[PDB]
C-alpha cells in the first residue's frame, strides 16, 4: 500500500512576499505534495496556522513520513506539538528536513546540538555532489545535482555526525556544506537536505523532487511503535 | 596544565539509604574525585543541593570536563543549568556520563532521545567486553572488566548511535548493553560509562577508576570557545 | 523484477559429515535458496567444486545479491574469482556474508583486517539482540533472536566498526559479539550476519531465515554499474 | 618518551624532475621529518629505494607511527613489506597516508576498495573547511587552510567511510572532497591527509605541517601489541 507522507510547511513567506509567491502561488507544500502524489505517494499536506498546526494525532498516527520546511516562525509550533512529533520519530515516524529546517524546533531538539551555520543570501551556485552513490537516497541522480541560485550554508554545521553524509555541496563563494545528511533516531530515519530557500525554484527542479521521493521511500517506518523499556526480571537464572 | 574535572553526584542516596553510606560514606564524587586527584588531575566536586547545583558560570568556565551521576531527582536539576552546562559541553568542555545519569536531563538533551533501557537491580554478574582496543580510554585495560554485582541495563537503550562503542557488557541474566559509548556534539566528547549503582561498590574496582581518568584525559577540550556562525562574506566572487 | 540472489556455499561440510548431512542433506544452500524462491526472490546458488566455483562473469552479472558461506576450504577459492566479486561488489552488488563467512578471502579483502575472533565449540545458547530497532533488516524480527545451539563466537572481531550494527549476541559461556554489522563497500552493500553453524539446524530457524531474506531486499543495488574516475574537466573557469 | 616517527617517501620526483627538485632538494620526507623533530618527536626517514625500503622488522617495531607519501612506484614496494606493514597498523602502529599515498599498496590494502577518485593538476586552489572542530588533528587550526596551488583530487573518493571526517576541502574547478579522515583498523590508528603534490611547495606550508604533526600525536599507538584470538573456555557453564 502506498506510503502516507504528510509535507508540512510554515506557509508564511508565500502569504506575503510577492517574490515568493510568484515561485509558489500555493505554497512550497503543495508543489512538494502534488510531486509525490504522481510519484504513487500517498501525499497530503500541513501548515503553521492549521489547527494543532495540521499535525494532531489523528494525523500523525496514519503518517508515515513527515517533510518539513520551516524559516521564520519556528518559535511558532507549540512545544505539545514538537513532543508529539518527536515521540512519533522515535516509533518510527521518518522525517525529513528540508533548508531552513536546521533550525526548527523538532531537528535541534532531535540533533541535540544547535544546528547552527554559516550562510549568505547572494544568488549563488550550489553543486550538491553525490559522496554515497550506491544509497537508494542518490537513486536517479547522477554525480552530481546543480542549483544555478541558492543560499549558501556553509561548515561547521553544528550537527552531530552524521550516520551517512549522501551530499556534500560547493558554493561559488568559497564554502562547502554537509547538505544531505541521515540519521536514527529510535525507531525513526531521518534526512536532512539542504536546498530549497524560498526565493529560488528550487523545488520545481526534478533531481530536488526526485531526492525528496526517493528519501521518503528510504525513511518509511519498519517496526513501527513496539520497544519495551523498564524494569524486567531475568532471561537466565542469576545465581546466588 | 593539569586537567581541571568537576564530579557532580546527585548526593541524595548517600543519606537516605544506610547500605549506601555504608559503601560511599562521604558519597561517590569523593571516591572518584580522589581516585582522580591521586591520578594528577585537579578534581572538585559538586552536587544537586548546592546553589546552582554547583554549576555556576565561574565553575563551569574553569572545569575541561565534567563527571555525571544522578538516579533519583533528575526533576531537580534547573533547566537554566542544563542549559549552561549543554552551550559549555558545545564549546569543548567534555562530559563523562556515569550509570544513572542516562536519564539526566543533560545527557537526554545532548542525545536528543529518551535514553531508556531495560533494568534490573538483582546483584548480578557483569562482563565488560573491549571492542575498541586501541582506543585511549581502555589504555591499561585488559579484554574485559568483570563486575560481581551491579544492576543491569539492557538494550534496546535509546541513544543516537554512538561515534564509536568502547565496551559491549555480557550480563548473568540474559541481556546486553552497549556500556562505553563515545559521541561529539560540537566541540564537546561525550563518554557514557555504564557501570556504577549506588548499593555496589563498583567505584573501588581499580579498573572502572581507571577508565574514568583514562576518559577525563580523552574528554579534554581542543580549541574550546565560542564557534563563529551566522551570515559571512564570500571568500570567491560570485557573479552577479 | 525480483530480486537476483545467488547464494554461495563451500559445499563440503554436508558431504563429509554424517551429522551435518543429516541436517542439511542438499547443502546449506538449498535451504537458504528454497526460502528465497518461495519469498519471491530469483534464487540460484552455486558452489565450491564447480568451475569457476560457479561465479563466472555470466553469473555475477546477472546477480544482484550474493550470499557467502564457507568455513574449511577459504584457501580454495581462487583469487582471479575473489577478485571479480570484489569488482562487483565494489560496482554495486550486494554481499551477505554467514557465519565462517568472516574468514572468507572475500570478506577479508573488503574490511582490510584479519577478521579474527574469538570462538567455542559447545553447543552453547545464543541470544542476538537487536539494536537498530528501525533497520529494514529486522523487519518482523522480535528484541531478539534466540538459538538453542549454536557455535560461540566472541569479541574482539577484527572488523571495521561497521556503519550499523544490527545485532549484539549474548552467549552463554560469558563472551559477547557484534552478529549482524552493515558496511558499505564502493556502491555495494554488505552485511555480516553470524548463525550458521553446519553441525547445528540454525538455517531452519524462520527468524534467522527471515533476516537473510530481508537484508537480501536490503543490500540490492539501485544505481548499479561503473563509477567515473580519473583525470577530469574542470565545471568552473580556473585562474591562471 | 617522545613518539617515534617514521616518514617514508617514495623519493623518485625529486631526484628526476628538476621543477620538483627546485622545491624539496633532499626529499619531501625530509622537510616533514624536520619539522617532526622541532615539535619533539623522535623523527626518522625511509624511502623506496633502500633495502627493505627502510623498513625492516627492526625498524618497524620502534616505529609508533608511520607516514607514507608514494605516486608513480606503489607497484615497486614489495608485497613483503606491505604485509609486515598490515600487520603492524593491526598491532596498533599509527599510518599517516598523505596525497598521492592515497594509492599505495598498504592504503588501499587497509581500506578493501580501489581507492580511486577524479583529479585533475591545473594548479587551482584549494580550501581544506574543518568539519571536526574539537578532534586533535586540528589543536591550533583556524576554520580552515588555504593552499593557493594544489592537485585536485574530487569525489566519489572510493574509500569506506570514514571514522571520521576532519576536513572537507572546496576547489576552484568546482569539486569537493573528504581530504582529512580517520579509520581505525585493528588497535592501529590511520589519518589520509589528501594535501601535498609534488610540484607544489605543500609540505612548506605551517599549517599542513601543523596537521600532520597533530595526527603523529594522535595516531600514538595504546596498547599496543598481538591481539588474542582462537578457541576458547567459557567463563561461565554451559548447560547439557
Ligand atoms: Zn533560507
Ligand atoms: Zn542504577
Ligand atoms: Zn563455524
Ligand atoms: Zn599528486
Amino acid at each position: 500500500t502506498p506510503i502516507r507522507v504528510v509535507v508540512w510547511n510554515e506557509f508564511r513567506h508565500e502569504k506575503k512576499d510577492e517574490q515568493v509567491r510568484a515561485i509558489y502561488p500555493e505554497g512550497m507544500h503543495t508543489v512538494i505534495a502534488s510531486y509525490l502524489a504522481e510519484a504513487g505517494f500517498d501525499a497530503a499536506t500541513a501548515v503553521l496556522d492549521e489547527p494543532e498546526h495540521g499535525l494532531t494525532d489523528e494525523v500523525l498516527d496514519r503518517c508515515d513520513v513527515l517533510v518539513w520546511w520551516g524559516h521564520i516562525a519556528h518559535d511558532e509550533v507549540k512545544d505539545e506539538v514538537v513532543e508529539r512529533v518527536h515521540r512519533r520519530v522515535l516509533e518510527g515516524m521518518g522525517l525529513i528536513v528540508l533548508h531552513s529546517g536546521h533550525f526548527s524546533k523538532i531537528f535541534k531538539k532531535l540533533m541535540g546540538t544547535t544546528c547552527n551555520l554559516k550562510w549568505r543570501e547572494a544568488d549563488e551556485k550550489e553543486r550538491l555532489w553525490v559522496v554515497a552513490p550506491g544509497h537508494p537516497i542518490v537513486e536517479g541522480i547522477g554525480p552530481y545535482i546543480e542549483l544555478e541560485q541558492e543560499e549558501m550554508y556553509g561548515e561547521f554545521f553544528d550537527i552531530p555526525e552524521p550516520d551517512e553524509t549522501i551530499f556534500i555541496s560547493w558554493f561559488e563563494g568559497g564554502e562547502v556544506f554537509r547538505s544531505g545528511c541521515t540519521f536514527t533516531r529510535g525507531k525513526g530515519k531521518i534526512f536532512y537536505f539542504r536546498p530549497g530557500h524560498e526565493t529560488y525554484p528550487t523545488y520545481h527542479h526534478p533531481d530536488v523532487l526526485k531526492v525528496i521521493a526517493n528519501a521518503v521511500r528510504w525513511a518509511a517506518p519498519v517496526n513501527r511503535g513496539e520497544i519495551v523499556f523498564g524494569n524486567v526480571k531475568p532471561l537466565e537464572p542469576i545465581k546466588a
